[PDB]
């Protein structure tokens, strides 16, 4: 109860600009997490020993793949951390612990595959999941974890907060899911420009978090240079596996996941940018304006991208 989780001075101060980037030490990264919830949340959220044994129960339920891993979970978990640091007084208490929980636990258990391969290969998971396949899995994995002996953190919550709180986690890991993506902007943003935005209807709400869920998951485009062009190695790591297994089901993969078309991968990130990237920070600083950071990051990581087409770097 008095035992404050501290980081080292570089940490202490990093952790709290939206760029951060966790560090190549898995071993650290859930007392990252803990110190984010205890600042974010309180000291008095979760029972310690229950959140230790529910962190490391998801660490052991992501897969040793090239993007969708462990360091993923923690860097969304942290964006997510940023934005309900410098944005304190708009969310509800129980908004600040199922979000972050949200983040940690918002790809649990992927394969590295996308829902489309997912329908084309027949899976199981396809069969039981029509639409949002992955993501549907994803918040099932999350509360089997919260059922295990030991790992209720939420146990203090009444009958009613639990249902909230799980509601909260159901739809913002849904969110996740970017073909919903596209439709849940257009909508904020016409609902901002017009003037009806109202952050007491809860359907409002949660297009809000839904929209943050989707800045938490891209953040990727928004940290330094080296670490988003590293990063980007890792995605395509995944995109093109997926490409080789649509080959092997006789189909011609789009050429994003053929790697046989490495050489448009500068072009191909210009178009995610400007189609998704841009406008979900866009809209995001609008309905929340200290998240600029973001924004500002990303047009700066554009800007880096169209220095590679011109041979630059
Ligand atoms: C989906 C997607 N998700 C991301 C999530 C985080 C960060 C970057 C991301 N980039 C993405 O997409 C990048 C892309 N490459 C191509 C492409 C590449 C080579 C040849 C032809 C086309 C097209 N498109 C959209
Ligand atoms: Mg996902
Ligand atoms: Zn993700």
């Amino acid at each position: 109860g008095l035992m404050q989780f501290t980081l080292p001075v570089r940490l202490c101060k990093e952790i709290e600009l939206f760029h951060f980037d966790i560090g190549p030490f898995e071993n650290m990264w859930p007392g990252i997490f803990v110190y984010m919830v205890h600042r974010s949340c309180g000291t008095s959220c979760f029972e310690l020993e229950k959140l230790c044994r529910f962190i490391m129960s998801v660490k052991k339920n992501y897969r040793r793949v090239p993007y969708h891993n462990w360091k993923h979970a923690v860097t969304v978990a942290h964006c997510m951390y940023a934005i309900l640091q410098n944005n304190h007084t708009l969310f509800t208490d129980l908004e600040r612990k199922g979000l972050l929980i949200a983040c940690l636990c918002h790809d649990l258990d992927h394969r590295g595959f996308s829902n489309s391969y997912l329908q084309k290969f027949d899976h199981p998971l396809a069969a039981l999941y029509s639409t949002s396949t992955m993501e549907q899995h994803h918040f099932s994995q999350t509360v089997s974890i919260l059922q295990l002996e030991g790992h209720n953190i939420f146990s203090t919550l009444s009958s009613s907060e639990y249902e909230q709180v799980l509601e909260i986690i159901r739809k913002a890991i849904i969110a996740t899911d970017l073909a919903l993506y596209f439709g849940n902007r257009k909508q904020l943003e016409e609902m901002y420009q017009t003037g009806s935005l109202n952050l007491n209807n809860q359907s409002h709400r949660d297009r809000v978090i839904g929209l943050m869920m989707t800045a938490c998951d891209l953040c990727s485009v928004t940290k330094l240079w080296p670490v988003t062009k590293l990063t980007a190695n890792d995605i395509y790591a995944e995109f093109w596996a997926e490409g080789d297994e649509m080959k092997k089901l006789g189909i011609q993969p789009i050429p994003m996941m053929d790697r046989d078309k490495k050489d448009e991968v500068p072009q191909g990130q210009l178009g995610f940018y400007n189609a998704v990237a841009i406008p979900c920070y866009t809209t995001l600083t609008q309905i929340l304006p200290p998240t600029e950071p973001l924004l500002k990051a990303c047009r700066d990581n554009l800007s880096q991208w169209e220095k590679v087409i011109r041979g630059e770097e």
